[PDB]
């Protein structure tokens, strides 16, 4: 990792500079056709690493043409640490957006499409539309995919070499392309390359956050009626075996659990709606309807022989990390924050990088300071601020709260230092004040700063001075340069911007992102924390004699000394913090595998049955097994005569597959049969019968019948063992109590579940093809 790696990067670097008279010496034209060498390569066999220092050499060139921007060297780092499965981390004003066009341009050349994946789809248009010219000057194109756009236009935008988009709408045409019905609905290629904006809230902080597509179902009007069609049996242990019994439907063993809740409140709803709600008594029904709560309105619906109201569910689903965890090549781009990377490795085996800013980080972040009270801290921190804006240096101060802001406030005033308060009621306000926030002895007050927030340059902005101007001259521009020129120079002088942090947040990432407002672009700055015995930060010792021992260093009302070793015990606790955060974030993460490993499975299988055309093979030996299955439940294999349940077997095979077999008179005609020959008839007569029907219908027409039941019945299943596995999952803070473990058994259901699943797969699928009606001659 370290220098280590990032001495190789330097080392190509060094060869990129050296090849830039090279690529000065060459034509418009001869650039654009480096791509299609590089191609040529590529196809012939060349290492895509091998042309990193050319490639970047070439881009950097096309950039100086176009854009009239020279990468920085620290540039070509960050692009080429985004080559590798890794996060770059680079510092606020080191252009991550430029560097991005390296690897983009890189990971296209193998023709297989990029996913630039951005925070929001102003940014994805803004960068496609921005960097649509440099791509074009090398001879590739751009796409961009938004909501809502047409699924031709889609199939653009991921068919052009270098695509931009948003997270969620890669993650929903994902979910889309996985609901396609033929490939050629598909808007998505093969999914290559992801260079993810924002790594830490969009891989960490979301990692969970799930997309849906939901819909009305299809399947109501179904479980309902067979449930329905059980309950007018019962009347006022038994009635439980005697229910479970009567599923010659759904579902040895056992509603109950864990899984077989649906039921459940399925049931209690059958019931419940029998003598708890009276017929023409509770309601009535009128135009088709009844005129409630919890399944037991649709139930009432299915006694009364109405139209169920089938209602929004799930059909599909995806979190952003199982999502990006497909791509076969990952990376993405955060803000200093990070502190991570070992979470990173672990979650995704992505390694992260502190990208060298271009200019020195010359920020001075000096040790945290510790106070008795809030009122000492508070003192400390006003005397601060008096030394430094006395300096005419300026000052930024970040607080954890309004309240908080208000009470500085109060008593910044209170001590005669004028400042303004940036209050998120006023944004007119915050861009003016933020405006002269860098200006000599200004001091700005922020709560709970957002991240990365607006460049406050120093001494000002006079591009602002100018952007006021009702008229601007030439001399005018002067005059504001000058004195611009003497503020920055001043300012930078008394050591640029001061950030004052009045309390440590629990988590430190917010520390270090308000500290990431000086500094930047190698400007002067320094940071200072201050803490109190009765800051919030300060309970996470729950004991109040520990916590009370560091009175006994003293601290001496205004007379501290600074210990070292204080900052790193902060540091330590927060990054215990963080540690025990991470502890339950993998424990989370382990039971998503579960529903990421059925959703990868069943999509898998899915994609299987839409990239091929005829799936002849596939019906033929899920026959074979389903009827084999079917028939080993009335015929145990190699066992005697007496145990045979033929009419069982007649009646299954009358309803649920439409075949109406003499077997009985088979059986009692020729003592010679034997079950595998009984197992062959059955079986070349529901052949023959389809095989029929194929006459009736044609081959072409077969195939295609054949896919879409497959894929409606895939679905179908899917979408209702998602709710399933959504019911088990929210179920568990009632069945995993006194003494065993859930979890574990929760992997165990689930596992039955998606088999059992499977093998109705198979059934329901047969059974669809064997019941369908064809008139026969």
């Amino acid at each position: 990792r370290n220098d280590r790696t990032l001495r190789r990067m330097r080392k190509v670097v060094n060869i990129i500079n050296a090849m830039e008279p090279e690529m000065e010496k060459l034509s418009d034209e001869e650039l654009k056709g480096k791509t299609a060498e590089f191609r040529a390569r590529l196809e012939k066999g060349e290492v895509l690493e091998n042309l990193i220092p050319e490639a970047f050499a070439v881009v950097r060139e096309a950039s100086k043409r176009v854009f009239g921007m020279r990468h920085f060297d620290v540039q070509l780092l960050g692009g080429m640490v985004l080559n590798e499965r890794c996060i770059a981390e680079m510092r606020t004003g080191e252009g991550k957006t430029l560097t991005a066009t390296l690897p983009a341009y890189l990971n296209a050349l193998t023709g297989k499409g990029v996913h630039v994946v951005t925070v929001n789809d102003y940014l994805a248009q803004r960068d496609a539309e921005n960097n649509r010219p440099l791509f074009e000057f090398l001879g590739l194109t751009v796409g961009i995919n938004l909501p809502g756009m047409p699924a031709p236009a889609k199939r653009e935008a991921y068919a052009a070499d270098i695509t931009y988009g948003t997270n969620n709408e890669y993650g929903f045409d994902y979910l889309r392309d996985n609901m396609a019905f033929s490939p050629e609905e598909r808007v998505q290629r093969k999914l290559h390359y992801a260079l993810v904006d924002e790594v830490d809230s969009i891989l960490i902080d979301e990692a969970r956050t799930p997309l849906i597509i939901s819909g009305p179902a299809e399947d109501s009007s179904e479980m309902y009626k067979r449930v329905n069609k059980i309950i007018p049996h019962l009347i006022r242990e038994r009635g439980l075996v005697l229910i479970e019994e009567l599923l010659v439907k759904e579902g040895g063993e056992s509603l109950y659990s864990p899984a077989n809740i649906m039921l459940m409140h399925h049931v209690t709803a059958a019931l419940r709606a029998h003598a708890l709600f009276t017929r023409d008594v509770d309601y009535i029904v009128k135009d088709g309807e009844v005129i409630w709560s919890d399944g037991l309105h649709q139930a009432v619906e299915a006694k009364e022989g109405v139209q169920i109201q089938n209602e929004n569910q799930t059909l599909a689903s995806i979190t952003f990390q199982n999502y990006f965890r497909l791509y076969e090549k990952l990376a993405g781009m955060t803000g200093t924050a990070d502190t991570e990377a070992f979470e990173f490795s672990s979650i995704y085996k992505l390694d992260t990088v502190v990208v060298p800013t271009n200019r020195p980080m010359i920020r001075k972040d000096l040790p945290d300071l510790v106070y008795m009270t809030e009122a000492e801290k508070i003192q400390a921190i006003i005397e601060d601020i008096k030394e430094r804006t006395a300096k005419g240096q300026p000052v930024l101060v970040g607080t954890i709260s309004i309240e908080k802001s208000e009470l500085v406030s109060n008593e910044l005033t209170k001590a005669g230092i004028k400042h303004n308060v940036l209050n998120a009621k006023f944004h007119a306000n915050e861009a003016a004040i933020v405006a002269q926030a860098g200006y000599p002895a200004a001091v700005t007050i922020a709560t709970n700063m957002a991240g990365r927030g607006t460049d406050i340059v120093l001494g000002g902005s006079w591009q602002a001075e100018v952007a006021a101007l009702e008229n601007p001259t030439a001399e005018q521009i002067e005059k504001i340069k000058a004195d611009w020129q003497v503020r920055h120079d001043a300012v930078l002088e008394a050591g640029g911007l001061h950030i004052i942090g009045t309390e440590r947040h629990e988590s430190r990432r917010i520390d270090n992102q308000l500290r990431g407002r000086s500094g930047r672009q190698g400007d002067a700055g320094s940071s200072r924390f201050y803490l109190s015995m009765e800051d919030a930060l300060m309970r996470i010792f729950a004991s109040d004699r520990v916590s009370g021992m560091m009175r006994k260093l003293g601290m001496k009302p205004g007379e501290a000394i600074e210990h070292p070793w204080v900052t790193k015990a902060i540091a330590n606790a927060q990054r215990k913090v963080e540690s025990r955060n991470f502890d339950i974030r993998k424990q989370l993460l382990e039971y998503d595998d579960v529903a990421n490993d059925q959703r990868r499975a069943i999509y898998s299988q899915r994609n299987e049955l839409l990239d091929v055309s005829d799936v002849s093979e596939t019906i033929n030996s899920i026959r074979e097994d389903v009827f084999k299955a079917t028939i080993d439940a009335y015929i145990p294999p190699q066992s005697l005569e007496e145990m045979w349940d033929i009419p069982g077997l007649q009646e299954r095979l009358k309803n649920d597959f439409d075949l109406d077999l003499p077997i009985a008179e088979w059986l009692d005609k020729e003592p010679e049969l034997h079950e595998e020959t009984l197992r062959e008839r059955i079986l070349a007569q529901s052949i023959e019968v389809y095989q029929r029907k194929e006459e009736v219908v044609g081959a072409e027409m077969m195939r295609h019948f054949e896919k879409g039941v497959m894929l409606q019945t895939l679905d179908s299943l899917w979408k209702e063992h998602l709710a399933a596995m959504d019911y088990l999952r929210q179920g568990i803070h009632l069945r995993g109590y006194a003494q065993k473990d859930p979890k574990q058994e929760y992997k165990r259901e689930s596992f039955s579940m998606f088999a059992a699943m499977l093998e109705s797969l198979k059934y329901e699928v047969i059974s669809t093809l064997s019941k369908v009606q064809v008139r026969m001659p």
